[PDB]
């Protein structure tokens, strides 16, 4: 699976620990504009890095 994407918007936003949280919930490159604040709390993100998250793809053109 693909989760280049992904991984560049967490280093963006330096929450690169949560790399394997995408990889574990199979959070693909394909889930970026899809992501939900349930999504991201069933991948034990924090709060805080949830809305940084969700913020970042509500902003990005590049997320498909
Ligand atoms: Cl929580």
């Amino acid at each position: 699976p693909f989760f280049t994407r992904g991984r560049t918007m967490l280093v963006k936003l330096g929450l690169e620990k949560y790399e394997k949280n995408f990889k574990k919930g199979l959070l693909t490159d394909p889930t970026l504009p899809l992501l939900t604040d349930s999504a991201l709390k069933a991948a034990n993100i924090p709060p805080g890095p949830r809305l940084m998250i969700l913020d970042h793809i509500q902003r990005d053109p590049e997320i498909k």
